[PDB]
């Protein structure tokens, strides 16, 4: 019912799950804009990066499908509650925000990207994002505060 | 003479001096491609910038002549010694690269923009640009490696 919400059908389950495409999240519970945000974010660069090089590797080769795949592993391990997202951040992000697990700090429209920004706004303080492509990447969005 | 460096005559003074047609840096003294440069930037933006807004600003109102002025008065107070680039960058610079003292980081050809990418390959390290102008706005750069 809410502004960018869809309620959808696994196509190989059956279950309803809801799926919002301004932060490409989804969850299996029905649903129900801040001046500043404040996010972390988990990123995972690929060969189409605007600078394909991170901490990391010199060079960054794979695929954005295969980014893809890393960023969705990262989602389902951090939803079944095995892992932490500022935990994989700080292991994992391809960003030099790795190290203070993956904290942006805060921040209005008009400083990010804009798919970045506009899944960050319509983020719930402590929700996370699905996928949301940059020209940096593929990205996690964790809204803080 | 390196790459971009040219000799002139001061009118008002009758000395000669040296000017770079890329970088636009101008200096009394005679001077003297890596795959990738690190720049620090200081970024004024005007209303006629590709996006007018910034960390700074949500709308970005001052004119293209207005933000020359700044950028002018900016090279002037670093110049004399009055303020670090740093300090300045901090503060004023219109990217978010002002949290880190505009660095932008390490960069190869193909990610920049080509005044921005021409003006920072001509740079050797420790050395500063004049104005050099982009759809973004205006930039001072500071090649650091
Ligand atoms: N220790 C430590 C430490 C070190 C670094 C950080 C850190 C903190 C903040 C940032 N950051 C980067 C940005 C800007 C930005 N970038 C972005 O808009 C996005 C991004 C892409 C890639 C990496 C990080 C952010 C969100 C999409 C960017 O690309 N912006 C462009 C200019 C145009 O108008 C959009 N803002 N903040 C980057 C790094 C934090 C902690
Ligand atoms: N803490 C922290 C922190 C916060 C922010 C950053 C930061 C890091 C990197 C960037 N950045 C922006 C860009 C895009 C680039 N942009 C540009 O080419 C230019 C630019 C404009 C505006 C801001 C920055 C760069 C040089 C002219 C651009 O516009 N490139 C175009 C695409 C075409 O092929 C040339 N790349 N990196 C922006 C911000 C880093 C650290």
């Amino acid at each position: 019912l809410p502004p960018g919400w869809e309620k959808a059908m696994s196509r190989s389950s059956g279950r309803v799950y809801y799926f919002n495409h301004i932060t490409n999240a989804s969850q299996w519970e029905r649903p129900s804009e801040p001046a500043r945000v404040r996010c972390s974010h988990l990123l995972v660069k690929h060969s189409q990066s605007r600078r394909p090089s991170s901490w990391r590797q010199e060079k960054i080769t794979r695929t954005k499908e295969e980014a893809l795949e890393l960023i969705n592993g990262y989602i389902q391990k951090i939803k079944s509650g095995e892992e932490d997202f500022e935990s994989l951040a700080s292991q994992f992000s391809d960003c030099s925000s790795a190290k203070a697990r993956g904290d942006l700090g805060a921040f209005s429209r008009g400083q990010m990207q804009k798919p970045f920004e506009d899944a960050s706004f319509a983020l719930r303080t402590g929700e996370m994002s699905g996928p949301v492509f940059t020209d940096s990447g593929i990205h996690i969005i964790l809204r803080t505060e």
